[PDB]
């Protein structure tokens, strides 16, 4: 029977994380969204379907986003954040910057992560987002504006900008976002 179906290609090395021990992870995703998730181990492909026709698109789409987030490197616990209202997944493909250069990729990942993971944590704290630096993809989870702010900061670091430069810029962007939110709130109540 025809129904909405979202196919999600999963990195082979992450299929176990998506399924979870005894299938506990996919089971939990299914439980919270009202979806049915089928796994094709040989093709490392996951199919997300609604359990009933009345399951809304957002439930199906977010279930698929959680799977994509785990595939990208996020542990299930962090990926589940995508089930929350207004949370989205944004990805920065570092090869768009350094192409196929392994050495350049390693160097920029060093800048993005920072000594002791200080750079990655600073961006996460400033934007209130979860950031995962995978093989060559940096995945970000947060609301639209904050995720886009983090994306920009990550791109700036991948391009060689000083850390202080990036933080100062992010500071301006985030103070603007929060100020606007506070004013909208004040104005409403």
């Amino acid at each position: 029977a025809m129904k909405p179906r979202i196919y999600v290609k999963v990195k082979p090395e992450r299929l176990g994380a998506v399924i979870g021990p005894r299938g506990e992870v996919k089971a939990e995703i299914m439980r919270r969204t009202g979806t049915v998730i089928t796994v094709d181990t040989e093709n490392s492909m996951v199919i997300v379907e609604p359990e009933a026709e009345g399951i809304p698109p957002v439930n199906l789409m977010k279930a698929a986003e959680v799977v994509k987030a785990i595939s990208l490197g996020f542990p299930p616990e962090k990926a589940f954040r995508l089930l929350e209202e207004d949370q989205i997944l944004v990805v920065v493909d570092l090869k768009q910057v350094v192409g196929d250069s392994q050495n350049h990729l390693k160097r920029i990942k060093g800048r993005i992560i920072g000594e002791g993971g200080r750079a990655r944590r600073t961006i996460e704290e400033m934007t209130d987002t979860y950031i995962n630096v995978g093989e060559y993809e940096v995945a970000i989870i947060g609301d639209y504006e904050r995720a886009m702010a983090a994306k920009q900061a990550i791109e700036m670091l991948a391009e060689g900008r000083m850390h202080s430069t990036v933080y100062r810029h992010l500071e301006r962007i985030m103070r603007e976002i929060k100020r606007r939110e506070r004013l909208k709130m004040w104005a409403r109540e």
